[PDB]
């Protein structure tokens, strides 16, 4: 697959890759490096609930390469600005973090987790992540000029902001390449249309264009509470398509290749409301599970994990239950046990990792979208070791390649 940044998954992971696990726990930052030694290493005495007073409801914590060396850094949008702990290359990070910009923060700019979105993204092909925020006035960017130097925030576009009516309980915003030039464009599921704003590569986005009159709360009755939507390449040309988990099942609108979109089609009669899928019980993902390197469908359902494989053109094979685990029936809960679909083995076919009640578990893809047995990774970064959704943040992330 390709680099798409979403609200649900603001830290993209590489296909192929051997993703690491990163936890912002009470006591600070801990990593599990993907390797022959599986252990938890504490790396930063900060960015934690107790270590610095970091709060899920006030602050944002991400990973991103802010230097251009393909190593991920820790990035926190704190009370009064943006703090970065850079990767030292050896499973250590700079501590204390450095405050790079007095903006995009609770008390510097009036940023609110419940109103605004903050990402890091290399928006100008410099190799380094710029700060990008969907704020009040529109989209703001702080340019990453290297050496830890971030420029004062500049308005990238006067759209997709709270002022323009954008709401986290109604609407969705993504960064994804819809043209194939490698620049991440805005894709926004608004009140009545899906819009794109083309990335000009210079810290600005072009005027919004409506591309589809569906997939929205006011067009087709798509709600945040029942009908998740994603953007992902379903054909293998590196250009992002639209995919929605609706009522009858999965609908898509395919990119024509130039960032305009096709008609909306029902392509699979599963993974929707009518087949019993529920945002409160289940996790629904699109990731590459095969050597076709396109978006396949993965659902963590009741009885286990279900998969429908993309034929390579956005049509799908039959739904198969591939693992009898990680499901609601096995006690896995959306509010307690983070589950990710990411490559942990370097073959290009995404695997499964789940932060369970007692242990972190993984289940590896055989290379063809079928899976091996469940494997216990470590007894840490779990509910029973004091990690909750309300006080901790957990990601899969490529710290290195
Ligand atoms: C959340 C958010 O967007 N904050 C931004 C605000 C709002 O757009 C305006 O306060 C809307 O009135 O504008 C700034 O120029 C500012 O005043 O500091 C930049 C800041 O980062
Ligand atoms: C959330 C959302 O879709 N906002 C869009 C709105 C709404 O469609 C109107 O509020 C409907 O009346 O219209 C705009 O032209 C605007 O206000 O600049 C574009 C903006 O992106
Ligand atoms: C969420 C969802 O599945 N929406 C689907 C809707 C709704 O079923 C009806 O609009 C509700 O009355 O039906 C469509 O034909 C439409 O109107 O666009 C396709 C769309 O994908
Ligand atoms: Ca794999």
């Amino acid at each position: 697959s390709v680099v798409v940044i979403s609200q649900a998954l603001p830290v993209p992971t590489r296909i192929p890759g051997v993703a690491d696990l990163v936890g912002f726990g009470n006591g600070g930052v801990y990593i599990i490096r993907n390797s022959l030694l599986i252990q938890v290493v504490k790396v930063i005495n900060n960015f934690g609930y107790d270590a610095g007073g970091w709060r899920v409801e006030k602050h944002v914590r991400l990973l991103a390469d802010t230097t251009g060396d393909n190593q991920s850094d820790v990035v926190g949008f704190g009370e009064n600005g943006v703090w970065i702990s850079t990767n030292n290359g050896n499973n250590t990070f700079v501590d204390p973090p450095k405050m790079v910009l007095a903006n995009f923060a609770y008390a510097a700019g009036g940023w609110r987790v419940e109103k605004h979105i903050r990402f890091m993204a290399d928006l100008r092909k410099t190799g380094r992540a710029d700060i990008v925020g969907f704020g009040d006035g529109g989209i703001y960017i702080s340019r990453n000029n290297g050496g830890g130097q971030f420029a004062p925030a500049q308005l990238a576009l006067n759209n997709f902001g709270y002022a323009q009516g954008w709401r986290l309980d109604r609407h969705l915003r993504f960064l994804a390449d819809v043209t194939g030039d490698g620049l991440l464009d805005v894709v926004g599921f608004g009140e009545n249309q899906v819009y794109i704003a083309r990335n000009s590569g210079n810290g600005t986005f072009q005027p919004a264009q409506a591309v589809v009159n569906n997939f929205c709360i006011g067009a087709g009755g798509w709600t945040i509470s029942a009908h998740p939507r994603v953007v992902a390449d379903l054909t293998g040309d590196r250009k992002a398509d639209i995919l929605g988990f609706g009522v009858a099942g999965v609908y898509t609108s395919l990119n024509n290749g130039n960032g305009t979109f096709g008609a909306v089609n029902l392509v699979l009669k599963d993974f929707g409301v009518n087949s019993g899928w529920r945002v409160e019980k289940h996790v629904r993902c699109v990731s590459s599970l095969t050597n076709k390197k396109v978006g396949d469908i993965i659902g963590f359902g009741d009885a286990g994990v279900y998969v429908a494989l993309n034929n390579g053109n956005g049509t799908f094979g039959p739904v198969k239950r591939v693992i009898d685990n990680f499901g609601y029936n096995q006690g896995w809960r959306v509010d307690k046990h983070p589950r990710f679909v990411v490559d942990l083995t370097g073959d290009g076919c995404a695997d499964i990792v789940g932060f369970g009640e007692n242990s972190v578990w993984a289940c590896m893809n055989k290379g063809d979208g079928t899976f091996g047995p469940i494997m216990k990774l470590i007894d840490d970064m779990t509910v029973s070791k004091g990690w909750t959704l309300q006080k901790t943040v957990r990601y899969a992330a490529n710290l290195y390649l």
